[PDB]
């Protein structure tokens, strides 16, 4: 995309800690910038939109080419974090708003580094990232996601000279999903083919996806939560069409590069009801805020080594609380993600490997080590309701077959057109982000 000169792009001031032993941190002066898509499209030298609803202007947008010749996304400035997006921040505490009345449905954003040109890459192997949260108003249906992706640190500025704003305007989103709609990809507008989403005023799927691996920190309410990897072949962003994104729709959700399922660690979905949920007699109390831990545990102990575990802790009101554990008969009580925890719940639950088939616990390590960007995110699911996390899934399964139940939240719930209504008001705090060596962080 080409840069718009009708606002100019304000980044929001987030500091957080790089840290070298416990209570022994430093102030690293980043910066949250919105994802491209929530961007006013419009022509490069005037104010006509190219982009409106869910629908490109066919006139200003025949072919992908001339439509970015034709178009530009512009900036966000301070005043429109807040009225326009709802995003804001209050010392090292980010909030997202859900609904913001013209009126904007979820968000997506990403933390640039000091210099605010480029995405903050975090080299997470044999790290721990840590955060506080509150997910406290948000119900069956939403999700307020932290995670990584395989985006490149200037949005794929260097490799596509049509992305004339990287990072810096929030381009060049990928994920293990390979989503369709993202409205800009390898630079150019994906308007070939371009169809709206029903029921979706904003959104529409393009020709081409977007790919790359994906690391899950958090998809999470106040229901249920889980951690999961996505390894890709190759990890990197790569912009796909046909069997190579692994469609949904076409029944190639297992034949793409990605591993879209991922490896799942969820609480409640390993069994355990009884761990997290909104209430102080759960174990951790989703109404109250809580550190998360999370730790990426290599072979050998070494930036060097292969990825081999991601483990997991919570801090709540200053209590340790350890990861939940694996609650089947005649399996390991793992407690964290590893190939064999993999390879066993997934056996259990008649999923597909397919983790395994993109090279594993390995192959993430490998987007690890190059180095992911953050992404802080809060959305409804215009898909599946949301229903694979907090719900049955499928909706028709057993409960008490393994795998099915992810959380307590009835299979009605979940409806875009409903939760857009009731949690209008549901606000993700992310907030006191710190990075550093294993055991650093608390």
């Amino acid at each position: 995309q080409n840069v718009g000169t009708q606002a100019a792009e304000e980044p929001l001031n987030l500091p957080i800690s790089v840290c070298t032993a416990p209570g022994n941190c430093q102030t690293e002066a980043d910066a949250v910038v919105l994802d491209s898509n929530w961007r006013w499209a419009h022509t490069t030298t005037g104010y006509t939109n190219c982009y409106t609803g869910n629908l490109w202007d066919t006139t200003l947008c025949p072919t992908p080419e001339t439509c970015t010749t034709n178009c530009a996304i512009d900036g966000v400035p301070l005043a429109d974090w807040s009225g326009t997006y709802g995003g804001s921040v209050t010392g090292n505490k980010f909030n997202l708003k859900f609904v913001t009345v013209s009126t904007n449905i979820g968000a997506r954003t990403f933390l640039l580094d000091s210099t605010k040109t480029r995405y903050r890459m975090f080299q997470l192997l044999n790290r721990e990232f840590t955060y506080d949260v509150d997910v406290s108003s948000l119900d069956c249906g939403l999700n307020g996601a932290l995670y990584f992706v395989s985006m490149d640190a200037d949005g794929g500025a260097a490799k596509y000279p049509t992305n004339k704003g990287g990072a810096k305007y929030g381009t060049g989103y990928c994920d293990a999903q390979c989503p369709h709609d993202v409205k800009w990809i390898n630079g150019l507008a994906n308007s070939k083919d371009w169809t709206p989403i029903p029921g979706d005023a904003n959104s529409g799927k393009g020709y081409y996806g977007n790919c790359c691996a994906e690391l899950d920190i958090w998809e999470a309410n106040k229901q249920s939560q889980a951690f999961t990897t996505h390894p890709c072949t190759p990890n990197d962003q790569t912009r796909c069409e046909g069997v190579v994104c692994g469609d949904n729709d076409s029944g190639d959700r297992y034949n793409g590069m990605c591993d879209k399922d991922g490896c799942d660690f969820a609480s409640y979905r390993m069994n355990d009801h009884t761990f997290y949920g909104p209430g102080s007699t759960f174990k951790l109390d989703s109404t109250k805020p809580f550190t998360v831990v999370s730790q990426f545990i290599t072979t050998d102990g070494t930036d060097n080594g292969d990825f081999k575990e991601f483990r997991r802790f919570y801090v709540q009101n200053g209590v340790r609380i350890e990861n939940s554990k694996v609650n089947f008969p005649g399996i390991t009580a793992y407690d964290s993600i590893t190939d064999e925890m993999c390879a066993a719940t997934k056996g259990l639950f008649g999923d597909l490997d397919d983790h395994k088939n993109k090279g594993g616990m390995k192959q993430m390590g490998e987007a690890m080590r190059k180095g992911m960007a953050l992404v802080m995110s809060i959305w409804d699911d215009h898909d599946v309701n949301m229903l694979w996390l907090d719900s049955n899934y499928p909706p028709t399964g057993n409960p008490s077959t393994p795998g099915v139940a992810r959380g307590p939240c009835p299979t009605t719930s979940g409806v875009p057109s409903e939760v857009e209504v009731t949690q209008a008001n549901a606000v993700v705090s992310f907030g006191n982000i710190k990075f550093g060596p294993i055991g650093s962080t608390v």
